[PDB]
RNA sequence: UUUUUUU
RNA sequence: UUUUUUU
RNA sequence: UUUUUUU
RNA sequence: UUUUUUU
């Protein structure tokens, strides 16, 4: 009862793949620094973006100095202003891993897309949060290695054919985020 | 301060795993000469198995020299073996490279039964899908040199089959 | 007691990020390797560069055969010629992470950036020498993925307007360097 | 800290899906039947088909007379005559579930496609047998309700340019099945 | 900026000496005192610590000149709920060629490492 | 096969 | 609210 | 909501 | 071989 197949084996050796070491040298010290940025101003005109959390310009200003940043907690805030009553919008936010394909149109054809009317008169002008679930999405924004699944905020906001000149309500993304590792830069 | 980056620990319940097996075609040989590099984690065919998920694992992996019809009678030379991808052997530096093999295809007695060439994935590293991007993944060089008076069909398929573990759904639009 | 906020939940699911798996077997062993490496001859010309040790040609040689490379120890020396006496040279320099973006002109406003006058009448005592330090720099300049903060000299050197044809002083970097798990490479 | 979602209830009752209920009122003899079938006679030209076990013209004579059938055993083999030796053909096959859509051609792209070379001089002209896996393939060809998961038998098959006039090597199937409930049918 | 409390850990001045520094020698002294020392930058050679070099001339070129700042003479906290009367000041008096270069023959920097904590609410804008 | 990895 | 301070 | 299924 | 009989 004789096989079919001939098996020939690649010699191997002991070599194996490898990340970086334990740190048993003092782990280092963590700072928790926290922020408030306001990403838009929507109801005067559409709009629709998508921001990866780890190439905001402005958080980066935070974690420019330092090698290692990781979120703490992380949500985006919707705040309607005094023109929302008159004047209703629409916004849409979905949070997705960076590497995720999904478009700004495309929230809601996205598991866990939310579309929201802000403002008009019957409605309310509360605020609402929506938390970035972090053990979804990889808080590590940046590090020794470069992550592909960081945070991305999602949104769409269609504005009234006859708008107002002023915005309707501000979107804004807030957190802590644990930094630590000097990264030498110039103070020029 | 020496704070390079680990991850931070599995909350709860690890997610589910499943596998999706595999075997593509990589090349007819026999009918002029051949030389190619592979590099598993780039290709096309398991890109799309890979596209829904965020974590992609190789299970099991291997290369396969199939015989035709057409070996008996125009042997022909595969040579062929595994690095990882970071590697910068060619195609045709295989038997000067470790565990290189050179095989002879059809003509003599015994010489037309598939061969089976197993990838050794502790060796090499199975994670073509994570978190971060890898440099030591799969890579398969192969050779080939056909009679010169060649035949005009292939006198052996060379193949590759496997399973990878699939987890961690990634988020799409359903557009 | 009501709250003047509204809570949205994005639905969750069970998806994580991730690395490499446990590490299986026995590790392989190392042995570290002295070197050292010419890297400019200065002095007869203004020179300002940025050399990423990760990438460097000559070093490449020794870790090519393998697939973990991590620095013991590195260091910049400076070494003075029968020139600088009569030619002064101003060197500048200072190691950063290969993610800063500090600049060769602006090596004094980084932490640990020195100055020196090559020559001139003095400066011509045992080579001069600029230790990098591995705790604000990631050694590891090979693994299985790549790093963004591995060793990055700056350099700036100011010349004599009538400068000589011999180079006042030459650049070179020394160091240990740990390799480990070898990489399959053709031997032709 | 109120929600922003209304919650509506669709009222429900007590309403299940169904198959068939258990036996319980003696479970039906069995009978098994053997059987082996000539596919194809191959080698005098190019050749490709795929075979549905289920709806197989010549197993159904045995079938037609019951309502159910299943497979105890089931495999193909290929027998090499004597015309292989001077005519060396190559025969692919694979076994899959009924609703694959894997055709004849592909089969060295379908995760266990086989390839061999029958005949050749320095060849063995033993003949070959695959088995069908049953815990894979749905074993059940015949049922009061319909599978889609049933055998099929994908098979390809190259022959010389040049080729003979006599076959150079049968295909066939051979197996038992496992016949059970009579089904009401003409005897004229 | 960023946080309420800030405390130096480690502070040094340096001089760094140039291309020009041999053909132009250049005076330069320098003492840390308390900010609420009454000693001025003539005084330097007056007070503990002070010291007063010839950058270039010939030498002086070797691994620049370091003045560490004792912190137990000066009060190294710089940033904290209230504001304190005794935090480092540096005094230098420097003396330059008759007929002087037009491009520096020295550079004077402070290096050190700060203790932050605390942080205190600032705009991100 | 140009077999010494999976402790 | 743009809720992770009061051990 | 036009809530009486998940024993 | 087209191997599932000899409990």
């Amino acid at each position: 009862m004789e096989q079919d197949k001939i098996l020939a084996h690649q010699a191997s050796l002991n070599t194996k793949p490898s990340l970086l070491p334990p740190p048993v040298g003092n782990p280092p010290p963590v700072i928790s620094y926290p922020f408030q940025i306001t990403l838009a101003s929507l109801g005067t005109e559409d709009a629709a973006d998508s921001v990866s959390i780890a190439s905001n310009s402005v958080l980066a200003t935070y974690t420019a100095l330092y090698r290692h940043a990781q979120l703490k907690h992380l949500k985006a805030t919707i705040h309607p202003t005094y023109m929302a009553p008159k004047y209703p919008t629409s916004v849409a936010l979905v949070w997705v891993p960076a590497n995720s394909t999904a478009t700004s149109t495309q929230v809601l054809d996205t598991y866990g897309g939310l579309h929201f009317c802000i403002g008009g008169s019957v409605n309310s002008v509360k605020p609402i949060d929506v938390e970035a679930n972090l053990t979804n999405l990889n808080p590590i924004i940046k590090a020794s290695t470069t992550f592909t699944d960081t945070p991305k905020l999602l949104y769409y906001s269609k504005a009234q054919a006859t708008a107002p000149t002023s915005p309707t309500c501000y979107l804004t993304i807030q957190g802590q985020i644990e930094l630590s590792s000097p990264l030498l830069q110039a103070s020029s």
